[PDB]
DNA sequence: CATCTG
DNA sequence: CAGATG
């Protein structure tokens, strides 16, 4: 956790680059198990050979650990940090909509910067376009104080459109969090479930409403169950308008809301443990359901849930306020 | 995993 | 349809 930190860190830089700049999924994947295991390792790696001993730990990695241990630095790490091409890739990639893939294509064409991008607005698709237009807002965190105004709106409109709609704002926003990066709304309706064959309307009506009143600004992706947008809290009495915020809305069958809700609320760590405990308790849990574990190895059949409560109960645990869902 | 692009 | 992005 801090005893093999540098190592796990350098290793992470290295892994990343393979994947992002080169295409080295294998190598990349290589640096990764490596960093994971060294990360788990209980002592202070005092040398290459020492590490090598570990699984995932091969000869070049070892070599590398050696040089790093030997001197506070690594050549290759130094070479990669300079290289403009690599840097570009890391940069372009910050644009919502631009993945590494594309980052390569553009760089090869010479688009390496933000201006470059503007100039070549033709080469960008809609998503990327938006992404470019709100690069700044996009990277700005979302203060919970805004979150509340947001939440306040979305819920009011959802309500208007149907009394029967059930919306929830998952995310850290839900676990306490003083700020967040994006707005995540879980949605369901009684009239939509596991079997129930579809009802796209269910998701479309709301999106519509949201744009009606102007909260939703642009559409990133709009499917029959998952919508990806941009929204903005009305600029009051002109002098201070807000940044544009990423926002997502997803329809869920009513018969798997809470597991979802639970699920998305996090944290990853909370999940796991909960997940693990469920397991002891003779159960299973994933994004959509909780299932009674048979003995033949495994086995299923969806337990019936009406709240986050029903869930815990099953695994016979202490109902946790979302705040304390931390770890 | 769901949506998009091409 | 394969392949990309989130
Ligand atoms: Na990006
Ligand atoms: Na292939």
């Amino acid at each position: 956790e801090t005893l093999n930190g540098g190592i796990t860190d350098m290793l992470t830089e290295l892994a990343n680059f393979e994947k992002n700049v080169s295409q080295a999924i294998h190598k990349y994947n290589a640096y990764r198990k490596a960093a994971s295991v060294i990360a788990k390792y209980p002592h202070k790696i005092k040398s290459g050979a020492e590490a090598k001993k570990l699984p995932g730990v091969g000869t070049k990695i070892a070599e590398k650990i050696d040089e790093f241990l030997a001197t506070g630095k690594l050549r290759k790490l130094e070479k990669i940090r300079q290289d403009d091409t690599s840097s570009s890739i890391n940069f372009l990639t910050r644009v919502s909509g631009i993945g590494p893939s594309a980052a390569r294509k553009f760089v090869d064409e010479g688009i390496k910067t933000l201006e470059d991008l503007r100039k070549n607005e033709d080469k960008l698709n809609h998503h990327q376009r938006i992404g470019l237009k709100y690069f700044g807002d996009f990277e700005k965190r979302i203060p919970r104080e805004e979150m509340l105004q947001m939440q306040d709106i979305v819920l009011n409109e959802v309500k208007k459109v149907d009394s029967e709609y059930i919306a929830t704002v998952c995310g850290s926003f839900r676990r306490g969090a003083e700020s967040s990066g994006d707005m995540d709304v879980l949605l369901t309706h009684p009239s939509f479930t596991s079997e129930s064959t579809k009802q796209p309307k269910l998701l479309h009506q709301v999106v519509e409403q949201l744009q009606k009143v102007h909260f939703i600004t642009d559409t990133l992706s709009k499917g029959e169950t998952k919508f990806m947008g941009v929204c903005q809290l009305p600029s009051k009495n002109d002098e201070k308008e807000y940044p544009h915020r990423r926002i997502d809305i997803r329809l869920i069958p009513k018969d798997q809301y809470y597991c979802g809700v639970l699920y998305f609320t996090g944290s990853d760590i909370f999940n796991k443990n909960m997940r693990a405990h469920a397991l002891e308790k003779g159960f299973t849990i994933n994004e959509y359901t909780i299932r009674p574990l048979g003995v033949t190895g495994v086995a299923g059949e969806p337990l019936p849930v009406d709240s986050e409560k029903d869930i815990f109960d099953y695994i016979q645990w202490k109902y946790r306020e979302p705040k304390d869902r931390s770890e």
